[PDB]
């Protein structure tokens, strides 16, 4: 009976500098898409996915993370005295009776794989997801349970990648595989924010994992790579070494909202998808843009 | 020497259920225009008018308007260990160094109206400025200096209005009054959300006033008006019976944040003002709108 994949770990400890000033308070996976914040669409990934456990990786701002998912007796109380049953059932679906959320500190912000293995000890000897929220996707089902299928089936850690245009690799780990199926790579190599013409592919990493507990291991060996970070990528490198990665090219679409011009896109799709607001939206942009 | 207008009051303790769940635990008043609080435009526009004193009343969630304006010592650490020294201005330049930042409770949300009064005895006998930040705006000069000069000028409370459009006269307190120059008006009254066949004009209250301490006695007889809450247009109506009030037809521009609608308007807006993203948010639109 191999192990079933329950627990996520959601990184929200970076300085977020690109969303400054609103992000001196917030993290930037906080950022709202309308109504929403980008990790709470990250989380409900999750759930849909069969996460139950929700461990969250904090930096500067806790708070802004922590009341958002803990109950707040307050908010509840309001909107039962003034008998809002649809946005009180609204705000008890951020965190569902059977989620559990856990909280772990990056006191320095050192890097992705860094924070990654600030939450070893929560993780434990288990298979666990890295999700960065900042990466904005949507598909004919979550991308991550296409992940986990992945996962359960061939026993190997799994990175989720999509193609990217050449002159954007230098935002991106890019990998370096042989092809198993049209959207299936077996790695032999990660890079970090190649130079285009250094990048071995056109498949970048997003931020989607789902990681063997080895991974831990290897990430206590880095060194300080690409920005000075302890690079995430450079620790799957190391395990692609040892043992079995994969990259799984899945099936969705992806807005980079860690990116200003990304978040910008998400908020154009999100408001043509909600019929409170479509049409009038639509004219406006019509208007607008003549 | 009359009194000069030198304290801002920013009503930020609403309930925000228009913008749940991102609301949960931030007001409506910290929701980013792509990368800046509408409340930090807010200040800036009292900064410009010549307001060194900011009064927030804050209700759930004040932590995320108070870490936004205090100094934070993790953030300037952290970007100065990284000589980001731009970003380290910016940060500084949401609070100035001559602006103070006061903070007062309202612990129950019962109205605009109640939340001024909260602030009472910080603007003690003074006249002072009302600011909501949820009605974001712009103009050749600030709208708030505008109306700061015809106060100084007449020596009369002084209500921001536009033009409305009759259909949505129930999202408005509308005024009725006297037409003194083609952009002020000597109210005879003024009433809050009107039926469209009962408004008594086409010109709509904009969250801007510059009231005399006067208002206080009005708010404090207040009994609730329409949704159940205590409603500053109320304290406005019953002072007009007493002294004079004036409402000013600004020179600028408006984006209703209080609305998903016009919030989505204002991101678009911002967008094209920045050449870090116009041009590619520009192709973005025209592509995704065929
Ligand atoms: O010290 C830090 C730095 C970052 N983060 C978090 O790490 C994640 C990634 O940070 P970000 O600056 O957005 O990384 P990217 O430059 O976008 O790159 C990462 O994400 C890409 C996909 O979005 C991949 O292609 C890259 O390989 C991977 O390094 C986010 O959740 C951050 O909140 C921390 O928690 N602590
Ligand atoms: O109990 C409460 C209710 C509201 N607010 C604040 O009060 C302001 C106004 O709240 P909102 O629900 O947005 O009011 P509106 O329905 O938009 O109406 C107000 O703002 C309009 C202009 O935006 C005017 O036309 C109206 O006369 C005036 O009542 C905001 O700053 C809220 O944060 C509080 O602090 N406490
Ligand atoms: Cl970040
Ligand atoms: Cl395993
Ligand atoms: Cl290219
Ligand atoms: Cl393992
Ligand atoms: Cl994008
Ligand atoms: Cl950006
Ligand atoms: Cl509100
Ligand atoms: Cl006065
Ligand atoms: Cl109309
Ligand atoms: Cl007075
Ligand atoms: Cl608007
Ligand atoms: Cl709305
Ligand atoms: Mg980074
Ligand atoms: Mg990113
Ligand atoms: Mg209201
Ligand atoms: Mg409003």
């Amino acid at each position: 009976h191999m192990l079933k994949v329950t627990k996520a770990v959601f990184p929200v400890a970076g300085l977020g500098t690109r969303f400054l000033p609103a992000t001196k308070a917030s993290p930037k996976e906080m950022l709202p898409v309308v109504d929403k914040p980008l990790i709470q669409y990250a989380v409900e990934e999750a759930i849909e996915a069969g996460i139950t456990e929700m461990i969250f990786v904090t930096g500067r701002s806790k708070r802004a993370i922590e009341d958002h998912f803990d109950k707040s007796y307050e908010i509840e109380a309001e909107l039962e005295a003034r008998g809002k049953e649809k946005l009180l059932s609204l705000v008890r679906s951020i965190k569902p009776s059977h989620v559990d959320c856990f909280y772990v500190r990056q006191a320095e912000a050192l890097g992705l794989g860094h924070a990654v293995l600030c939450a070893e000890k929560l993780v434990g000897d288990n298979p666990f997801a890295v999700i960065l929220a900042d990466d904005l996707l949507d598909g004919p089902t979550p991308v991550l349970r296409q992940m986990i299928d992945v996962f359960d089936h061939y026993h190997a850690s799994v990175i989720g990648v999509e193609e990217i245009a050449p002159a954007d690799s230098k935002s991106y780990g890019v990998i370096d595989g042989k092809r198993w199926e049209d959207d299936l790579f077996k790695l032999s190599g990660i890079v970090e924010k190649p130079e285009p013409a250094q990048a071995p592919s056109n498949f970048g990493v997003v931020g989607r994992y789902v990681l063997k507990p080895k991974i831990f291991k290897h990430l206590r060996g880095l060194k300080p790579g690409a920005g000075g970070e302890l690079q995430l990528t450079d620790a799957i490198q190391s395990l692609l070494t040892d043992e079995q990665v994969l990259a799984y090219r899945y099936d969705g679409t992806r807005f980079d909202c860690g990116s200003k011009l990304g978040y910008l896109k998400a908020t154009v799709e999100f408001a043509l998808r909600h019929p409170e607001v479509a049409a009038d939206f639509e004219r406006y942009l019509l208007a607008r843009m003549s």
